[PDB]
């Protein structure tokens, strides 16, 4: 069973924030719930998450902080589902905040973008039943 206020979908429980945090803080929040930032592995799961977040920048459990792109729960990135907006990920430095872009988020249309990990975005936690 999923906890109260969590949403069950295909053997996973999801929690959709209605507040924003920097990626590291969202990551910590999910771990303290015995969960992890959402790991998207199919078009079905992608459509499900999109439905609940709406047209809002939302962090997921995908990052390339100090190494290649990796899912927070160990799921393989190279052989897995991807939904990047064409021309992403670009590791952009042009925001002028220092560094590239190391954290993935759903954009307003659901396609993914890599962005500055310090930005405060909403987030999604996931746990597997
Ligand atoms: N702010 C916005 O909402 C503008 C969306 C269009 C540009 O999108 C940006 O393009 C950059 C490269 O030119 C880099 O890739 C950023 O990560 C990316 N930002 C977003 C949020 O997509
Ligand atoms: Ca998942
Ligand atoms: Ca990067
Ligand atoms: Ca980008």
């Amino acid at each position: 069973c999923c906890p109260v206020n969590w949403v069950e979908h295909e053997r996973s429980c999801y929690w959709f924030s209605r507040s924003g945090k920097a990626w590291a803080d969202a990551d910590n929040y999910c771990r303290l719930e015995d969960a992890h930032l959402v790991v998207v592995t199919s078009w079905e799961e992608q459509k499900f998450v999109q439905h609940h977040i709406g047209p809002v920048n939302t962090w997921m459990g995908l990052h390339d902080q100090n190494g290649p792109w990796k899912w927070v729960d160990g799921t393989d990135y190279e052989t897995g589902f991807k939904n990047w907006r064409p021309e992403q990920p670009d590791d952009w430095y042009g925001h002028g905040l220092g560094g590239g872009e190391d954290c993935a988020h759903f954009t307003d249309d659901g396609r993914w973008n890599d962005d500055v990990c310090q930005r405060p975005y909403r987030w999604v936690c996931e746990t597997e039943l």
